[PDB]
């Protein structure tokens, strides 16, 4: 599926991603958008042989399994496939994981670069959320 921005954004506060560490909506909002274009079947492969999945681009060296990357773990327990799924529900808990983890939204590299430091509110501009 591909997210409309509203859309996504009313997903990931259904599942709880609203203010979730403190990064309120629009930064997950903004991470989704340059991660995945807002598209839940995203993959894209890294050079360590790890490949990241879905909305919100989590990657299989740390977070999923997907079978392929050697000595990885999967911390969110569950497949990389359940990450593409329309529903985002199972990228969602993975994420609220990962911004627990030390890092914050830092994990996300479309994060640092395209949305924190910047108006991210923007991206919830219009939603009835
Ligand atoms: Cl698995
Ligand atoms: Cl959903
Ligand atoms: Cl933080
Ligand atoms: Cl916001
Ligand atoms: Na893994």
């Amino acid at each position: 599926k591909v997210f409309g921005r509203c859309e996504l954004a009313a997903a990931m506060k259904r599942h709880g991603l609203d203010n979730y560490r403190g990064y309120s909506l629009g930064n997950w909002v903004c991470a989704a958008k340059f991660e995945s274009n807002f598209n839940t079947q995203a993959t894209n492969r890294n050079t360590d042989g790890s490949t990241d999945y879905g909305i919100l681009q989590i990657n299989s060296r740390w977070w999923c399994n997907d079978g392929r990357t050697p000595g990885s773990r999967n911390l969110c327990n569950i497949p990389c496939s359940a990450l593409l799924s329309s529903d985002i529900t199972a990228s969602v808990n993975c994420a609220k994981k990962i911004v627990s983890d030390g890092n914050g939204m830092n994990a996300w590299v479309a994060w640092r670069n395209r949305c924190k430091g910047t108006d991210v509110q923007a991206w919830i501009r219009g939603c009835r959320l």
